[PDB]
DNA sequence: GGTAGACCTGGACG
DNA sequence: CGTCCAGGTCTACC
């Protein structure tokens, strides 16, 4: 059929495949786990989303990565688009490298991925990374996800349409910046996280030098560019290492939550050291995260993102 | 300097 | 039905 969410056996002239292992790739172990909250499963193992400013459906068989794309006469992915595609997934990457050094070094982690194959970080936009983690805040992937669809669809780019649903791109500064933004966003249901999303548009584009200072952090440290984004409204410690991690190229940023938090005692028996508290805080917050850093290494954020995603299946 | 409490909400249970 | 919960952050105050 012409219209409606595609499927590899509907229209196969339509999807072109990459290389890729179930092992190197589980796109139901990433994509709704809490890294990015725009892809949705329309049809039984195939999700949807926006991808390098154009909507996707993706599927996967025991080898291959199956690909299609909805722009003009509808045709299969170009190998330019395709790698746009590597591209997000970090594809080359190797996952079987970085699974085999962590289960080296760590016993439990070992335990854990011979059941978890196939978690590796998307390689995400600043931009969406840094509202829709604002909005993270004290809030459950779910709810998180629908209160992302109401700010794209409200103020985001329009895209095409299948089926009943209107894919919208991301928000940009300036939109989410405007008037009455946050009002909007209030009537969107985002509470008080509706606040910082205008104040953080506003402090960008105002204060801080605008898109160029948050892209140019990718070439900056992670030290560094932990500090400049903790100081935008709403970003925190743990919504800055996601950011880091998920978007700036930081792999060792290390998202501490009370996710990693129960799974560092409960796994690890961890416990504060030089902190003053015994539970979450930002010293302890902190420390942890040089713990699963010392314990990982220079991919700690990516062993987090494993552990984190096989605690959602909790 | 290291906390306790305020700020929003739709599914979750008991 | 009423308290609890989820990828927190901010800040007045001890
Ligand atoms: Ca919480
Ligand atoms: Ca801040």
């Amino acid at each position: 059929s012409e219209f409606g969410h595609r499927t590899l056996a509907s229209t196969p002239a339509l999807w072109a495949s990459i290389p890729c292992p179930r092992s190197e790739l589980r796109l139901d172990l990433v994509l709704p786990s809490g890294q990015s909250f725009r892809w949705r499963e329309q049809s039984p193992a195939h999700w949807s989303g926006v991808l390098a400013d154009q909507v996707w459906t993706l599927t996967q068989t025991e080898e291959q990565l199956h690909c299609t794309v909805y722009r003009s006469q509808a045709s299969r992915p170009t190998p330019d688009e395709l790698e746009a595609v590597r591209k997000y997934f970090q594809l080359d990457v190797t996952l079987a490298q970085l699974y085999h050094h962590w289960g080296s070094v760590d016993s439990h982690f070992q335990e854990v991925a011979q059941k978890f194959q196939g978690v590796r970080l998307l390689r995400q936009d600043p931009i969406e990374c840094l509202f829709s983690f604002i909005c993270s805040s004290c809030n459950n992937i779910a709810r998180i996800t629908g209160m992302v669809e109401r700010l794209c669809q409200a103020f985001g780019p329009r895209l095409i349409q299948l089926d009943d649903v209107t894919y919208h791109g991301f928000p940009s500064l300036q939109a989410l910046a405007g008037p009455e933004v946050e009002a909007h966003l209030r009537k969107l249901g985002l509470g008080y996280r509706a606040r910082y999303v205008s104040a953080s548009a506003r402090a960008i584009l105002e204060e801080q030098g605008g898109l160029a200072w948050l892209q140019q952090l990718r070439e900056s440290s992670y030290e560094e560019a932990h500090k400049a984004l903790c100081i935008l409204p709403g970003v925190g410690t743990q919504v800055a290492d996601c950011i880091c991690l998920m978007a700036l190229d930081k792999p060792q940023a290390v998202p501490v939550d009370v996710h990693m938090w129960h799974i560092a005692q409960r796994d690890y028996s961890w416990h504060p050291t030089t902190s003053q508290a015994k539970g979450p805080s930002p010293q302890t917050n902190k420390e942890l995260g040089n713990f699963f850093r010392s314990l990982w290494g220079p991919y700690a954020g990516w062993a987090q993102a494993v552990l984190f995603s096989a605690d959602l299946r909790q």
